Parts: C-alpha cells; sequence; structure tokens
C-alpha cells in the first residue's frame, strides 16, 4: 500500500502537468478570437471601401 | 463588451465626419442659389436690353 501510494502520487502529478499545458494553450486562442471580434466590428463602417475590407 | 464599445465609438466618429463634410458642402450651393435669385430679380427691369439680359 505504501509503495503504491507513492507511485500513484507520481501519476497524479503527471495528469496535472498535462492539464496545465493544454489549459495554457487555450488562452492565446481566446486572445486571438477577441482580436478577430474587434476586426469584425470595424468592418461595419459605412466609410470603408473594398481595399480596407481586404 | 469593453473592446466593442471602443471600436463602436470609433465608427460613430467616422459617421460624424462624413455628415460634417456633406453638410459643409451644401452651404456654398445655398450661397450661389441666393446669387442667382438676385440676378433673376434684376432681369425684371424694363430698361434692360438683349445684351444686358445675355
Amino acid at each position: 500500500q505504501v509503495r503504491g501510494l507513492e507511485v500513484g502520487m507520481r501519476n497524479a502529478n503527471d495528469a496535472i502537468s498535462i492539464a496545465q499545458i493544454a489549459e495554457g494553450a487555450m488562452q492565446e486562442q481566446t486572445n486571438m478570437l477577441q482580436r478577430m471580434r474587434d476586426l469584425t466590428v470595424q468592418s461595419e463602417n459605412g466609410a470603408n471601401s473594398s481595399a480596407d475590407l481586404s
């Protein structure tokens, strides 16, 4: 039991590592989506022309 | 919401710019129409001849 609990805590820390990497990756994706939202709101401007839209 | 309000105020100022340019253009047109009105009233003078009318 003692030896198994030691190895199990090692596995639990491995799981925390995986979750932490993935969760940190999703933050930059959120950030870029916010930027695209601003660009889309800026497209709704009756003074833009086709070059500005491009 | 914060970021969208920022971009929306930018669009609103663009609209104010467009309206201000067009509204300023119409003033010279009004001015010239007043001048033509004076010329037309001056045409109604029983002392004018064809050269003055021209």
